[PDB]
């Protein structure tokens, strides 16, 4: 279903860096990662335990929907990391080069 | 400004592969690329002439807002490739691993 440009612009996609990956004590397959957006530190709950080992996620440049309305998952989460998934594999999005943390995706 | 989850779900972010990069005769800095979404072939107008040489964009796995309402830019365009930009550099988003073309980003 076609989406209008403003419907896209409403989203604030930013580039961030995962600073901490901790296990979410209150959910089996969720990780509680902290993302560094340069001016702020978004801590969000992401389900990547099944596809990523903490060692892999740390220091990774990821893409997050920064302005997603805060939620309580267990623990407080704000935003989500984007990753593609072809029903089989799950692969996080990332810039092809490094950029100022908090870089606007458009 | 907080965005509701459905406001995010409205968008169809897909992984695609750039099959062709041609110069847009009717605009200085625009490229007219064709993206392979696996089941379809989205041809969209992207302004990357300034940051990417055709040789670099070809065979690249990129992320596109598939369901963006078709537009006439000059030439017909549907959707747009996502790239981060810290006001200086411009870096396309891409999966960290390869995935079925047309893979849903979420």
């Amino acid at each position: 279903m076609y989406v209008k440009f403003d419907d896209f612009a409403k989203l604030d996609l930013r580039v961030g860096k995962i600073i901490e990956v901790k296990d979410h004590p209150n959910a089996d397959k969720l990780y509680v990662v902290k993302v560094d957006l340069g001016d702020e530190v978004r801590t969000l709950v992401a389900g990547l335990k099944k596809y990523y080992k903490p060692e892999e996620l740390l220091n990774r440049y990821v893409v997050v929907v920064a302005n997603l309305e805060p939620k309580k998952l267990g623990i407080g989460s704000q935003g989500m990391l984007l990753a593609a998934d072809d029903g089989e594999r799950v692969a996080l999005l990332m810039p092809d080069k490094e950029v100022k943390l908090g870089a606007k995706v458009r």
